Formats: structure tokens, C-alpha cells, sequence
């Protein structure tokens, strides 16, 4: 079913790459998108494979970047017995616009 | 900054309209979007004003509906001393497709 | 660079299948996507976007979609021109949602 | 019905402002939006979408945007035709992000 998200925002931290038990890389950053008295929303992005590593190369805290992807929800149990409901954006592609 | 979300999914419950302290209506439903071994993500939608009331009229649990909007994050403290981080989709428009 | 298009419309004619010399299928319909917002005259307008799908999907749109089918489209917007130079724009679909069983 | 377009490109020429008889401004540029994905020949392609903005925004795009400016666009896709009947498609922008200070 149609599920589409396009974003331009700035990374809050540096991208965090980590290596999965299957052996494939998984990227993590947060995009801060000023809303178009100014507030910004903070979407969490997830990238995989080739795209994931590129973001570790070129993107860093404060980089302006564009994102095209699908919007996903997962749930897990955190370090204690609590159920975290997460919503995030898995990026089909990630465009480096300006630092 | 660019922030755009388009979705087609099915309502999980019936839409919940409620009336705000300012006097304006605020709509609430959850959209279940099968991903294009089938899983679905559950995005929470928010509508306001005219659009909000329409969804109470015409949409109900299981209605297939399309959504165009922006992606927003808010935080609050829940009934106990816990900080809920929420991400949701405020709908610029809501299209009734099929029940 | 970012380039994305989401659309819900009804097909004006029936879908047209063709094959490239390369061996890959190419589906064709044009969508009638009513505007959600009324215009200054208070009347309701429609745009007619031309969609293109490729490979396996093109066969599915040929199988299940027909004139008047309600359908969703996710894709990018592409511009080409060729000789009698005609300026064409249409929507190459990454995916196509059939919003009707028929 | 859903109809949405997001784009990031560079302007090919400088923005063109005009005014309607109604008194409302209408901005014009065309964007060059490089494809993110390479083609079968391994070369990089670009689409040239024509954008339209209205009212106050049109003046801002005229003020700050110029040929080669990197810019973001959020809007819908509209189809019109008129007499010498020319088939035009372009992107009426709900909003326009200036991705460069210049
Ligand atoms: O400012 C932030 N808010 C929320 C986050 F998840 C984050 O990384 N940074
Ligand atoms: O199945 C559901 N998951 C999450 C929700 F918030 C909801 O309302 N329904
Ligand atoms: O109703 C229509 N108007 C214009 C077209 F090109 C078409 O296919 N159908
Ligand atoms: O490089 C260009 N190609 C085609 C066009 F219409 C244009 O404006 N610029």
C-alpha cells in the first residue's frame, strides 16, 4: 500500500553505523526538520547496505540532507520490561545537500 | 523544510473526534498500511477542523483511506512520570477510497 | 536528487502493454486525478497524468486495471523529448496499488 | 484525490515573475533534477520539471532564486492545454525551500 516520505532536515548527531548479526550494515541518524516562533520535528532515519555506509562517509552532525523512504513502525522490549513502540523512516535514498 | 507523507491504509478502530479547550475539533485514527509473509505498519493520524469532522462522518474501522500530510513529533508526560515521545502524521487532506 | 510522485486516480482508457526491443514490458495508462480543492469558481477540476510501468508490474496493470479503475501510483517524474521535438512528461511508477477488486 | 510531488533540483534559467489580470503573481522556473539511479548505460540522466508558484512565494523565488540555485519543491502536478492545443504539465508548488544562501 502506498507509503511515502520525503524530508529535508539536519542531522542532530553524527550518523551511527553498526554491524548486524547477519553481516550487513545498518545506518542511524536523526533528521531535524524545521516546520515550514519556529519549531522542528525530529524524525529518526534508518538506512541499509550501500546507502548506510555512504552516510557514515559524508554526513555528520549538522549536515543538511534529503531523504526519500517508507514509514515503518516496530515494537520491542527495552532494557527493562517496557514495550517501546517506534516509528521511523527507512531511507530508499539519502541526498547530501549542504553542511 | 520539506516534510511530506502520503499513505493508503485501513483504519484499525473507528475515528475518535474530541473537542479541544480552544473550541476546535481534533481527529484521531490509526492507519494500517500493508507493506508493498505480509506485515503492516500502523501510523497514527491527526486531523483538524473541517477534515477532522468529515472523518467522523464517513470513515470507520476497516475503511480504506488515503492521507496526505506532514510528519510531526511531540513529547509529553503520561499518566505517571514517564516521557512519551510520539511521531504522527497531521493530515492536510484525507481521501475516502473503499470500506 | 529527490524526485517523487504519489497519485490516486481513475484510468481514462484501458491500459496499453508493449515490449521493448530489449525484451522488457512497458505499461501505459493515463490517470484522471480529481483535485481535492475546489477552484475560485467553486467547480471541481481534474488533471490527467500519464503513468508508465515496466517489467512484471506492467503485466499486472494490464491484467487487472481497466478504464475507470481506481488506482494508486508511487513513482518519479521523468521528462523526455523526441522528433516529430515533442515535450513529454509522465510518471514512471516504482509501484502501482489496485484500489479496487472489480 | 491524492496528488503530490516533492523535488530537489537546480534552476536552468533565472526565475520569471508575471501577474495575473486577477492581481496575483505567478513565478516560473524549470528545475533540473538529476536522477539518483544510474541508467543501463551507467550514465547519469536529468529531468527538467517546470514549477509554478503563486502570490507572495513567487516574489521570494524571484528575489532569492537564480539560475543554478539548489531548491526544494513541494506541490501537486497539474495538466492543462490551450491553443496554438498544447499539452503542458508542471508542478504548482504549495511551497519552495531555498537550499542555498548564495
Ligand atoms: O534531539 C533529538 N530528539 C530526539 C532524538 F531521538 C535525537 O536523537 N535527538
Ligand atoms: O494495532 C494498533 N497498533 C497501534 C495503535 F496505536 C493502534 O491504535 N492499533
Ligand atoms: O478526458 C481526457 N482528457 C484529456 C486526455 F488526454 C484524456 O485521455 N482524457
Ligand atoms: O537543459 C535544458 N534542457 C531542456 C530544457 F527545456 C531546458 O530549459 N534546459
Amino acid at each position: 500500500m502506498l507509503n511515502r516520505v520525503v524530508l529535508v532536515g539536519r542531522l542532530t548527531k553524527d550518523p551511527e553505523l553498526r554491524s548486524t548479526p547477519n553481516g550487513v550494515n545498518v545506518g542511524t541518524f536523526t533528521l531535524a526538520v524545521n516546520r515550514t516562533e519556529r519549531e522542528a520535528d525530529f524524525i529518526n532515519v534508518v538506512v541499509f547496505k550501500k546507502q548506510a555506509e555512504n552516510v557514515k562517509n559524508y554526513l555528520s552532525k549538522g549536515s543538511l540532507a534529503g531523504v526519500d523512504g517508507r514509514l515503518q513502525t516496530r515494537n520491542y522490549e527495552n532494557k527493562d520490561g517496557q514495550r517501546v513502540f517506534v516509528t521511523e523512516v527507512v531511507a530508499d535514498s539519502v541526498q547530501f545537500l549542504e553542511p
